[PDB]
């Protein structure tokens, strides 16, 4: 019917990223891609499939809530969340469009969970905000939300998506036991210290990182400890590698074949050890870790055969204590709900989206990252050569993004 | 350590059953052959080497599928499936006993592939609850899963499996085209119609087996329209003659060597023109002519088709083709005849599907055969009469 407002986007879904004509009308979103474009048909169907939106109308009454949302660095992104829990994430040219957009919507805000306001006015607020208005930071310590809860809260306030793998959601590893016949949730050796970064646990390793930021000489080039991220496209590939359609995505981004079992996460156990012993490996967890067992075992089906030499990817190994992947998810969420986790989730909060994220208190924690990664670090709109832009872009999503900065004083424990 | 149960029961291989003992313990299954058995004494050693499970472990943990299966229609089979993909099939005296194997091996269900609850309840479900349940041809409609994965599940839960050839996996042949110079996949004439038997798609022959029913004229064997089926141990064995036990097995089944040039598969287009005039050959493919080139080789050679160069090239286009857009609205039709409602009944009747009555399930009862050797030649008669899937739906499949 009436078309209340019309403009170009780009469909942001977990493996697809395609230009389309986003079309609001006054009850109804639209969204049509351009199946004539070069690089959207050099998409492999089966990803196809596993995308929904090419072609998707979404009723106004089902909008729940309209989170606004950065696209590699910029802030010209929007995230629509619909009553059936799913979300959808389209990014427009400029944050001029996005207001016309969110006005052209439902008043739906943000949600009603966070205790925020229902108005187009937080729907386009900025992260530090939305956390300073909220009462999730009380419930949370007053235990009517849980650490998985706040931990998803916290995430999707600064930004990050399950619609967007260089921006996904992150979790802190918890336990640092996965050899262990059992394990003893009330034996402090097994939690991992949650106030230093992964780059910081293992003193040995840790060195190498202090040295290299005090011996450091570079022009536009400020110190940093790790050039590897603790949340990545590739890193959240590579713990969903069992997982259509991430599974063929990766294929076809790989000459159609997996990769050697010795690099492709096969154990929890063993990413644990390369998390504490590799320089460039400064990996943290995933939400799933926490609540999805598909995500640790071979879901393709029966009498398919392939093992001839093809390679092929078998079930996580899970450790010891943990008989099936229902179990060790069972296990982990259990440990995050814990009561030792309970009493130092703020000082992880603090590396992450805390005080601690940038700045003095940054570097005095050992927690400096490669500066094209925090949130303003670049303009994708200043460059002006196409060819250049794009390097660029490839570079933030190799680097990766930190999130968005929630507070800059020392998060309430609690 | 300590044996939880222990039962009489057969190894079903590749190309080979051998009684022996299956003791179940409490974290692994073991399989013992009888060697002082005398019909295991006969295999020969070539054929016993390229044969697993005569002495075999199989460890709980590794345990992820257990589907029920029938071993020359009768249902008392089971078959595990190993999380490196592997897997081993074993008959049973009895349902029964099927039963306590099942409720005595770990709560894998079916796997969780299909999107069935691992439940033993579904090791044990009907061939019918299974598709029912599933969540398979959803997926498939989405295009999440391909034409060949859908075939594979449906043969899958249908009982058909690579372990005992008389039941091995059923594909369609698609294309029909195998001498042109180059094969347009837009080209309709060069595909295969779906929703027709092999045996209908000629013409003139269809003519010919529609007479043969009516004018049937017996009443000691109820009406059909071949006698010959589109899978069988033989044709498998044909199709990979190539590649052994299979090789060394056919060797000892036309007692001694190999077959006659002319009736030897040499050429897919040849054999395709004998599953057309051929009043005798209504085959359909197999799994392997879409993935494994290997099979078109010798280590004289199938003749490969014009736009097809290396044995690699073949499996692709025949492949894509597979999965061609032209396959996939009218796939749901050869269900129909395969496991479909037109698997049997008046339906099959009007489909021209009518194979002999001695193959389907429910066909007959071989433990009523009390005469040993009575049985013992029924059997033989159902293993050269071929065994048609168990059906999975009596609705019309609908169109991906």
């Amino acid at each position: 019917g009436p078309v209340v407002l019309s403009t170009p986007a780009q469909l942001i879904a977990p493996v697809v990223v395609a230009k389309g004509t986003l079309s609001i009308t006054t009850t109804e979103i639209y969204f049509e891609v351009d199946e004539d474009d070069s690089a959207f048909k050099k998409i492999d169907t089966k990803v196809l499939a596993y995308t929904e939106g090419l072609h998707g109308k979404w009723m106004f009454s089902e909008i729940r809530a309209v989170f606004s949302r950065r696209y590699l660095l910029q802030n010209t992104a929007l995230e629509v969340f619909m009553a059936n829990r799913t979300s959808v994430m389209f990014n427009f040219p400029d944050q001029a469009t996005v207001k016309k957009v969110v006005y052209s919507l439902p008043r739906v805000g943000v949600g009603t969970s966070y205790g925020l306001p229902q108005a187009r006015r937080i729907s386009l607020a900025t992260p530090r905000q939305l956390y300073k208005s909220s009462n999730m930071t009380q419930r949370w310590q007053r235990r009517e939300i849980s650490n998985f809860e706040y931990l998803m809260f916290l995430n999707t306030i600064a930004g990050r998506t399950y619609n967007d793998l260089n921006q996904y959601p992150v979790f802190p590893w918890v336990l640092t036991n996965y050899e262990s016949e059992e394990l003893d949730l009330t034996l402090p050796g097994n939690f991992r210290d949650l106030s230093k970064p992964i780059g910081a646990l293992n003193p040995k390793r840790a060195v190498f990182y202090a040295e290299r930021y005090e011996t450091w000489e570079d022009d536009q080039s400020p110190p940093y400890h790790y050039n590897t991220h603790y949340s990545t496209a590739t890193s959240t590939l590579s713990w969903l590698v069992r997982i259509e359609p991430f599974t063929t995505f990766f294929l076809n981004a790989n000459d159609g074949k997996f990769d050697h079992p010795d690099r492709t996460f096969s154990s929890v156990a063993r990413s644990w050890r390369t998390s504490q012993r590799d320089t460039s490996d400064v990996k943290e967890l995933i939400p799933e870790f926490y609540y999805l067992p598909e995500m640790f075992v071979n879901s393709n089906g029966y009498n398919l055969g392939v093992r001839e030499d093809e390679v092929v990817v078998n079930d996580v190994d899970l450790p010891p204590w943990a008989k099936k992947p229902e179990d060790f998810v069972r296990i982990n969420r259990m440990a995050l709900e814990s009561e030792f986790v309970s009493c130092q989730l703020h000082q992880w909060i603090d590396l992450i989206f805390g005080y601690k994220q940038r700045g003095p208190e940054a570097v005095r924690a050992l927690n400096v990252f490669h500066y094209l990664t925090y949130e303003g670090s670049v303009n994708l709109d200043s460059i002006t050569d196409p060819v250049l832009r794009e390097a660029m872009e490839a570079q933030i999503q190799n680097f990766g993004q930190t999130p968005s900065q929630l507070l800059i004083e020392p998060h309430p424990p609690r």
